[PDB]
């Protein structure tokens, strides 16, 4: 079957109705009469009675106006029957095609649309795309939409340009900046018919608001800073420096972050950020001493939580920094005494009535150290006497390491220094005595031996001198015990009193001399007890 | 077969070519491949390659612009065959109908055309009809013509009016006159599109020339005429009168015809029309006699060869006529003599030397008959002698009816009258004389009779007088022969000489008297001889 050739009706005909469409006719109309009849969606179906046919002339007619956008075409059947109801001709499948006119204006899905763009973006940066629906016959001039910007606000300079065919808005300058203007509005138009002035149209708004980029570093209020704090302070804020950021406030592009760049090596200072005011609070956390440093110079800088961009302040070093000089003020302190211990050395044979360098107390204000009233405290055998105005020492006794108040060969005396108000230090003074051979080997003199269980005694000398000036000892007999006693010296620190087999139960006496390593003699009278004991207790 | 549904093309398509017309498609295409092809006057016939079909898509296209006025529609055949040569479809009869736009202006067949009408016609008289060719599609606005006169010249009054739809020119007044205006021009316009101002148009001329009708009778130059001709003249023109006709000259409406209305009863005059000058020649054909009438007065009229019309001077009495007075002149004539014979009566016994009224000779100039010199000619026995002046008779001899110069009782004598110049007539005078009884019956005297074969004779008298003064006669005897002779009168002119038986052979003498009807006696002596003869000569 061949496709039917379509007759065409223009939508929105006003009249006069009934309006004429086409004329169907059959050649078999000769010889005998024929009754023309019609049927299809449009006559005996929905929509009803849109068409009808003159029973004789075969002329088709139209009873009402048609909206192409509701009905695009009608597929009908043409008939040729006769009064008797005979049917010479098969039915004619015809179609009536509804043609389109520009009876619809293109409109915008939404009155006002938003787009957003990052500031400082490249020109030709495409920002977005608009689309308008036009219900006319598609892919025809009646539907060919053309876009263009009707007006921009602020009016100049124009930063936007829309491609008329696609509807893409794009940028025209690279100089978009949120800090100069944060939002632009464009009034738009859609004209069908290819944009020719007899086209149908509507307008709409399209607001463009810029998204912020951190293209501005923060900057301090004043060009440079100065302040004051007292020495030996802690947990106190020195100053508050405020800052300016030209970007979006209360955001990582706005919030500041300070850093002490140079000057804070020891850790004396710390800086932090008041979160409610975004200023930098400078505090003292470890104390300063006026005497060591009178002036500290800090260089503090500021940065944003989030990073910098735009490539004008990014390649180049643009953290803005100011130099804050913190002055420390003087407090007149009591006296200090470091190290907590001084030490001086001397010979053990050091004479009395001598002057010796004692504890030096350094006054912090003036290094001369005068104006102080020293004072001894912990002196046992009173070896010393202090100079009240210079803290020097005067020997009273002859010094002597072998004193029963000499542990480790040292003597302890503590001194209290006092200033002209009531403040006081304390120092400890160690007296390290070097040794001299001023003693000789000493021993006990009450010897004791049993009879049938010992033929000897063991006698043990002790040189109170130092290990260098002590043993090895040398033991001599006096010949008072000529050939009734004898002594032998195996080691250099022990000796054994060998009696001879000529003994009585009595108290004999044997004089014995003993020598130190150098040759200092002592003489010792031993009273030996000769008991018939067993153990060294039964006597 | 159902009639094909036509797809439509606008003539004068600008483009863009190739342009899409319609799309042929076959249902049997889902089964196996089909290659579409078309053919008809428009593809492989004339005009060639205007159309073509995409073999697969079935779209028909058009390659060039079409002039509907060259080709009103194209009847094509669409074919759907396959590579294998199968043919699902019989060929599809298509027709591509070319639509018309108003691209032709209606024009006039001839720049200037002529029509003609007779003058003095009724208003609404149809003069002619114009037709313009417009090659556009008939029965549409593109050809719906409206006609109109743009200008008529002479400008006023407008005598013509054209019907805007049909193109028939008509008259508007009845006052058309060729003698006032012979020709009109109409400047015309034809506007298609129903004469609406955006219609196409052209102009033309239409000359109207009036046909002449005889609406003017001819009229004489002079108000009246006078002239002179000679008495007793023949075959000569008396005068030439010219005439005026304001109609079409040298035509049956101009050429004249004269007729004598009154005055020419006897037939003296005849008039005719000179064909070379159209004037009237008045002639004499029977002669005039000055003495009878000195002046004749004629009534002449003139009319046109062709009859009069318009029914204002044709229905109404308008033959113009003039009175011609023709003067007759006197001619000095010879003498005339009518009747050519006179007759006069008299007694036969009329005396000599007597005067009698004779022949009258009429001189025409003066009726006195004087100035005339008469003269006798034919008088035999000289009965008369004529008077030379006037026409009298003088008896010379005594008159006598029984004269031997008188036949039938009349006497002829001719007289010639002569005037004082030399002209002469001739006349005869018959003299019928009355009878008198002056003679008596006379007879011979020589009788003849025989004896034995005759007893009587026969004698016959003759009275020279008239039958009235003659017989019947009466015969008397003198009684000289007492009883020897006797006569009897049977008839009125008979006589028989009866002798008696007492007779002897001798020569007797018998007196016989005889009288006429009235009683005049004569005596005659007969010498009668009676011999014994036999025949009428031998004695
Ligand atoms: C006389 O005064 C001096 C003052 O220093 C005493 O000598 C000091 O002895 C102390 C205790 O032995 C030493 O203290 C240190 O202690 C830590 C742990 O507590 C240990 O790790 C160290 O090795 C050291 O022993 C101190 O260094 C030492 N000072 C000096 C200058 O020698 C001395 O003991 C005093 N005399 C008497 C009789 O107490
Ligand atoms: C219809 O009538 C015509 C008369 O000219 C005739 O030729 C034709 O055959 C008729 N129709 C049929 C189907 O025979
Ligand atoms: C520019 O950018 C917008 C959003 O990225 C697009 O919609 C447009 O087509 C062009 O790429
Ligand atoms: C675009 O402009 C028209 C002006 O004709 C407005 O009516 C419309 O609302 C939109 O602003
Ligand atoms: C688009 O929307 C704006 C409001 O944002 C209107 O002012 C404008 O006329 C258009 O309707
Ligand atoms: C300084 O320091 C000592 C302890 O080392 C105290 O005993 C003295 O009284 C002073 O306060
Ligand atoms: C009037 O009559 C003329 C003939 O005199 C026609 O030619 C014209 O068409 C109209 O009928
Ligand atoms: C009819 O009249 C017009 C005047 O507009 C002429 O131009 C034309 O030639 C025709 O004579
Ligand atoms: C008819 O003819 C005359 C000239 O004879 C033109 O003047 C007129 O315009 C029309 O062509
Ligand atoms: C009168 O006279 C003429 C001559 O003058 C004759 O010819 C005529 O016959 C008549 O006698
Ligand atoms: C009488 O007779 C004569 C001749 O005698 C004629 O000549 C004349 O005319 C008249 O008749
Ligand atoms: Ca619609
Ligand atoms: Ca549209
Ligand atoms: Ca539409
Ligand atoms: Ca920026
Ligand atoms: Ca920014
Ligand atoms: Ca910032
Ligand atoms: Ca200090
Ligand atoms: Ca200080
Ligand atoms: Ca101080
Ligand atoms: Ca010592
Ligand atoms: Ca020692
Ligand atoms: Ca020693
Ligand atoms: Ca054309
Ligand atoms: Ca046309
Ligand atoms: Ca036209
Ligand atoms: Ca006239
Ligand atoms: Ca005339
Ligand atoms: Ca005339
Ligand atoms: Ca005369
Ligand atoms: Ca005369
Ligand atoms: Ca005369
Ligand atoms: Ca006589
Ligand atoms: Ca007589
Ligand atoms: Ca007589």
């Amino acid at each position: 079957r061949w496709a039917p050739i379509p007759a065409s009706l223009m939508e929105n005909s006003l009249g006069p109705f009934p309006q004429h469409v086409q004329q169907i006719q059959s050649d078999a109309a000769q010889n005998y009469t024929i009754f023309y009849s019609i049927s299809g969606p449009g006559v005996d179906k929905e929509p009803f009675n849109l068409f009808y046919i003159e029973k004789d002339t075969g002329d088709i007619f139209c009873t009402r106006s048609i909206d192409r956008e509701k009905y695009e075409q009608f597929a009908l059947y043409g008939y040729a029957t006769t009064a008797d109801g005979y049917a010479p001709e098969y039915p004619l499948p015809l179609i009536i095609k509804i043609e389109d006119d520009n009876d619809n204006a293109p409109y915008f899905e939404h009155r006002v649309t938003i787009f957003t763009v990052p500031e400082n973006c490249r020109s030709g940066t495409s920002v977005g795309k608009v689309t308008a629906t036009d219900l006319d016959e598609p892919d025809t001039l009646h539907t060919r939409l053309k876009y263009k910007i009707l007006q921009q606000i602020p009016d100049h300079p124009k930063h936007f340009s829309i491609h008329p065919d696609t509807g893409v808005i794009t940028t025209t300058t690279p100089f978009l900046d949120r800090e100069k203007c944060d939002t632009y509005q464009l009034i738009m138009e859609v004209r069908d018919m290819g944009g020719q002035p007899f086209g149908l149209f509507n307008t709409g708004t399209i607001t463009i608001s810029l998204e912020d980029e951190n293209d501005n570093p923060p900057s301090f209020t004043e060009t440079s800073y100065v302040t004051e704090v007292e020495e030996n302070r802690i947990d106190v804020e020195i100053l508050r420096m405020k800052v300016q950021d030209q970007d979006l406030p209360n955001t990582p592009h706005s919030k500041a972050v300070y850093k002490i760049l140079q000057g804070n090596e020891n850790g004396n200072f710390i800086i932090s950020t008041d979160p409610n005011t975004n200023e930098g609070v400078l505090c003292v956390v470890k104390p300063l001493n006026y005497e060591v440093n009178r002036q500290v110079i800090l260089q503090v800088g500021v940065i944003n939580e989030a990073q910098f961009s735009k490539a004008a302040s990014s390649q180049t070093p643009t953290m803005c920094t100011t130099t804050v000089t913190v002055k420390i003020i003087d407090s007149d302190e009591g006296p200090e005494c470091h190290p907590p211990v001084k030490v001086i050395q001397s010979q053990d044979g050091f004479p009395a009535g001598q002057e010796l360098l004692g504890y030096k107390a350094l006054d912090p204000e003036i290094s001369s150290g005068e104006g102080l009233r020293y004072q001894k405290l912990g002196d046992e055998d009173n070896w010393f006497e202090i100079n009240q105005h210079t803290g020097d020492l005067r020997t009273l006794k002859v010094l002597d390491r072998e004193s029963k108040f000499v542990k480790n060969n040292q003597y302890n005396i503590s001194v209290v220094a006092v200033d002209a108000v009531g403040r006081s230090c304390t120092g400890t003074l160690v007296v390290h005595l070097d040794d001299y051979n001023d003693h000789a080997p000493q021993i006990d003199k009450e010897v004791t031996i049993c009879q049938n269980n010992e033929d000897f005694a063991v006698l043990k000398p002790v040189d109170p001198d130092g290990p260098e000036n002590g043993p090895p000892f040398q033991f001599f007999l006096d010949n008072s015990a000529s050939k009734n006693w004898n002594i032998e010296e195996k080691d250099g620190k022990t000796a054994i009193l060998r009696q001879r087999q000529n003994l009585d139960y009595n108290y004999y006496s044997v004089p014995i001399q003993i020598k130190d390593r150098h040759g200092l003699v002592a003489t010792h009278m031993l009273t030996v007890r000769v008991c018939d004991c067993s153990t060294p207790s039964e006597c």
